[PDB]
């Protein structure tokens, strides 16, 4: 009952409701709390205490607990400290505690000078952006982590890479030559890199345009009004790749044919624009303004190639019209944009 707590039990003249300078090791809130003679719930601090140590800073829902009326004398403190418990959990989220003065901040500035600043990206102690050094096209990401300089490895592990090209066993949080450790190791996947950028260097088609070295997509749509499908998502393949190139509706059985002959004449080894591409005759081509009276809202102004909805884009606005609303996220579809 009584132990557990470090601030409390006040003056028993009028029950002393103030259990100030209470708190679990994080911050030492203070008293400002009054002590309600009456049943249950006669005075409260929820919202109307001083809250000089940041008290009124809680702008959760309120209206969930509604007092903690229900419960007794001690039902009171222990809804209070279930939601002190709570809301340390919440401080993960905010930035109210991050002191960071553990000597690790210090530390890591020699390790950081020491590989003397080669491509360096982000700052402030974030994420270091180091990528791009390959013999050939590089695209790679960094970023930062909690228990940098000390046996804690570095959790920012962003970077691209196929879905095992992540390194780890970090020897004692291992900060400088991160790029030598586990970057150069990466040829195996940069071999594959390489290999879809020099098969997608030409023949332009409805495939994925924006960059996506993190992953493949195939789409060719050599045939007009048509889209080849052939997707190339295998990364571990070598060669003689396959996909749905269900471009042209009647043109579906000569490319069935095709490809049903190409059984023998697959060549992997040449499949890369030989094989595969032209093997069976391919050849490459060449303001949230709504309707009622709320029409005040921002949006970006950049680009809508796909304004017409989030989930839905460049499709028949009758049913698939209202996508989503990423932009305002209001009660509004991407219908009017």
């Amino acid at each position: 009952l009584l132990r557990q707590c470090p601030l409390l039990l006040p003056q028993n003249r009028e029950g002393t409701a103030y259990e100030g300078f209470v708190s679990a090791q994080g911050r030492d809130f203070h008293i400002r709390i009054l002590l309600p003679t009456d049943s249950q719930l006669k005075n409260a601090r929820i919202e109307c205490s001083w809250h000089l140590k940041k008290i009124l800073h809680g702008y959760q829902h309120i209206l969930k607990q509604r007092l903690h009326s229900c419960p007794d004398l001690v039902s009171f403190v222990v809804e209070l400290k279930t939601i002190l418990e709570i809301a340390l959990k919440n401080t993960q989220e905010l930035h109210v505690p991050w002191p960071p003065e553990y000597y690790s901040c210090l530390i890591r500035d020699l390790e950081i000078l020491g590989w003397n600043k080669v491509a360096y990206v982000d700052t402030g102690l974030t994420t270091v952006k180091l990528k791009a050094e390959d013999s050939r096209g590089r695209q790679h990401l960094i970023t930062l982590k909690l228990n940098a300089k000390y046996p804690t490895e570095p959790p920012d592990c962003v970077v691209d890479f196929p879905v095992q090209f992540a390194i780890s066993w970090m020897p004692q949080d291992s900060l400088i030559d991160i790029h030598n450790q586990f970057l150069a190791a990466l040829e195996s996947l940069k071999e594959f890199w390489d290999t879809m950028d020099e098969i997608d260097g030409k023949t332009w088609v409805l495939e994925p345009e924006n960059p996506a070295r993190c992953a493949t997509s195939r789409r060719i749509a050599i045939g007009n009004n048509v889209s080849v499908n052939i997707e190339v998502d295998p990364r571990h393949p070598k060669m003689l790749p396959e996909c749905y190139f269900l471009g042209a509706d009647h043109a579906v059985n000569p490319l069935r044919t095709k490809l049903n002959n190409n059984m023998h004449l697959w060549d992997p080894e040449i499949s890369l624009l030989q094989n595969l591409k032209d093997l069976l005759e391919i050849d490459f081509p060449s303001d949230q303004v709504c309707n009622e009276p709320r029409c005040g809202q921002p949006f970006h102004q950049a680009c809508l190639y796909e304004w017409l909805q989030g989930l839905p884009s460049s499709r028949q606005s009758f049913n698939v019209i209202f996508g989503e609303c990423p932009y305002c996220n209001k009660p509004l579809t991407v219908k009017s944009s």
